[PDB]
């Protein structure tokens, strides 16, 4: 197995996947690495299994249909993996914890949002449809773009949103378009 966490790329107290060579810190994995379970399979492995059990799940889908899906176990897992893919980017640090807003010429958003809030929300089964999760994720980046206006720091929002959207289209097999 790898000797660094797949998500944050640091060593430390790592849990090793039994079906692939990836490793994780306990709270870097989503969901948090389970207490017992031997063997243990990581979320990358669990997602690959879904795909292998239903090859047709990779055919293109309309985003509007995906968003209306209820958060049954497989959709819960897919949203956990998509959230994990965003944390895998080091620029996610900017969006992880609760933001605050005091900048001359800007007003803070009406509905602040951040990754760890989404993480808790998923853990607590607060989303009933995929749409709930996707709306909160998109709101993170839209709040950032609106607040930072013409400062070049706005680009961090564009960058991390692009990671989110590419992974969304991949994980949920959204139909490719020009
Ligand atoms: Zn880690
Ligand atoms: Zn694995
Ligand atoms: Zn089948």
């Amino acid at each position: 197995n790898s000797n660094i966490c797949e998500v944050c790329n640091k060593w430390g107290r790592l849990f090793c996947c039994d079906t692939c060579p990836r490793s994780f810190h306990e709270h870097c994995h989503i969901p948090s690495v389970e207490a017992n379970k031997n063997p243990w399979s990581c979320i990358f492995c669990r997602i690959k299994t879904i795909q292998e059990r239903c090859p047709e799940s990779q055919s293109g889908h309309q985003e509007s249909e995906v968003l209306m899906r209820q958060m049954l176990p497989e959709e819960q897992l897919k949203c956990e993996f998509l959230l994990l893919k965003v944390y895998c980017d080091s620029k996610s640090c900017f969006f992880a914890s609760e933001p605050y807003y005091n900048r001359e010429g800007s007003q803070g958003p009406q509905k602040p949002m951040w990754l760890n809030k989404v993480k808790t929300s998923l853990n607590e089964q607060m989303y009933t449809r995929v749409e709930g999760f996707v709306q909160d994720m998109r709101l993170i980046f839209h709040n950032h773009k609106e607040f930072y206006r013409e400062d070049k720091f706005t680009r961090l929002g564009i960058q991390v949103q692009d990671i989110f959207e590419k992974n969304f289209r991949n994980i949920f097999a959204i139909q490719e378009t020009s």
